[PDB]
C-alpha cells in the first residue's frame, strides 16, 4: 500500500480528509485551480481502497510489460453526482452505469473545468459538487468514435491486440475513455461549490 | 504465480494446450460435459493458459475469499459461444458489454450454466461453417448470490439501506441454481475450450 496513505487500523477502506496547507492538499488543490480557480473547495479526501488499488496495480504492471515501457498512467478528472460517490469510493468506475460520442466506457477529462460542468458534477440539494482526481491507465491511445465497446485494434491483422484507451484528439487530448474495470483508481475526491 | 502443472510458455503470456484422452484432466471435463450432453461428441479439449487473465482473476478470488465468511466462492460452469468470439475470450476473457440478451434475463451480465446441455443450445454455442460448436469451462466467482432481475447492471445490494454492499452474483433460483450472471471483469477465468460436433 502506498507511502502517503495513513494507517487504517487493519481495515481495507478509508476516506481520509486532507489537512489544508500541507504538501499533499496543496498539490491536488493546484491541479484543480489550474482551470477551476473561480470555485470554492470545501474539502479534499484521499481514497484508501486496498482492493481497488491492488486490482489497478496488477493492471498497471501488465500494461507496463505489454507496452514494453512505463508512461502508461495519467492523472485525470471525473465529475459525478452525489448519489454515485459511495459506489465510486468502494467499487471505482463502471462503464455499465450523458454523451458517449467516443465509445461506451468511462470518461475522464484532462482539465478540471470540463468535469466541473453541472451535467457531470451535478450540484446536490445543498449546492455541493464532487470531482475525483483519478489515476488512469491511458497507455497507447487512438481517436474514439460512437458505439465502441472496447478500444480499436492497433492493427486489423491482429484484431485482439487493442489500444489501451481512446481520446477525442490524439495530438492534443482533452478526454480519455477506458473500457475495462480496474483501469482507473479514484485517488482524491474534491467537494466544491460555484 | 502461474500454476506448476501449466506447460512452459518460454517467456510468452498465452498458450492453448491440447489435452490427451486417458489423462484425468481430459476425462473429468469429458465426464462433466457428457453428464448432460451425451448426444454430442468431443473433438478436442484445450487448457487455456492466459497469464494476465489468471493474475487478475486470482486477485479477485483472494479479495472475495477475504470479504466472505469461509464461503466456497468459486464454481466450475459452462459458457457456449460463437467461433467469432473465441479469439477475444481466449485473450481478454468475458466482456458484459458484448453479452447477448438471454431468453430468460436475470440481469445485464455474462451468463454461465451449471449444465453443459444449456450451453450446448445452438443459440449459445452457434455451429460454425464446419459444424463445430464451442463451449468454455469456466472458474466463476459466484460468491454469495441471490435471484436476479432483468433490470440489473450490477448485482443488487444485500441491504437496501447500504446500497454499495453487493451480492457477488445472481442466479435464476437460489434453491436450484441452473445459471449465474456476473457483472464485473476478471470474475470468471476461461480454463478449458471444448470443441464438439453432433
Ligand atoms: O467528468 C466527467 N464525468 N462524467 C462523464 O460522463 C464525463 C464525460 C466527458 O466527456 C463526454 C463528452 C461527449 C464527449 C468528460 C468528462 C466527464
Amino acid at each position: 500500500l502506498p507511502e502517503h496513505w495513513t494507517d487504517m487500523n487493519h481495515q481495507l477502506f478509508c476516506m481520509v480528509q486532507l489537512e489544508p496547507g500541507q504538501s499533499e492538499y496543496n498539490t491536488i488543490k493546484d491541479k484543480f485551480t489550474r482551470t477551476c480557480s473561480s470555485y470554492a473547495i470545501e474539502k479534499i479526501e484521499r481514497i484508501q481502497n486496498a482492493f481497488l488499488w491492488q486490482s489497478y496495480q496488477v493492471k498497471k504492471r501488465q500494461m507496463d510489460i505489454k507496452n514494453d515501457h512505463k508512461n502508461n498512467e495519467r492523472l485525470l478528472f471525473h465529475g459525478t453526482d452525489a448519489d454515485s460517490v459511495p459506489y465510486v469510493n468502494q467499487h471505482g468506475f463502471n462503464r455499465s452505469c450523458n454523451a458517449v460520442s467516443y465509445g461506451k466506457g468511462t470518461y475522464f477529462a484532462v482539465d478540471a473545468s470540463y468535469s466541473a460542468k453541472d451535467t457531470y458534477s451535478k450540484p446536490d440539494s445543498n449546492g455541493r459538487k464532487h470531482m475525483y482526481v483519478v489515476r488512469v491507465l491511458t497507455g497507447v491511445f487512438t481517436k474514439g468514435r460512437a458505439g465502441l465497446v472496447t478500444p480499436p485494434p492497433k492493427n486489423p491483422h491482429n484484431p485482439t491486440d487493442l489500444f489501451d484507451s481512446v481520446t477525442n484528439n490524439t495530438r492534443s487530448p482533452k478526454l480519455f475513455v477506458v473500457f475495462f474495470d480496474n483501469q482507473a483508481y479514484p485517488e482524491y475526491l474534491i467537494t466544491f461549490t460555484a
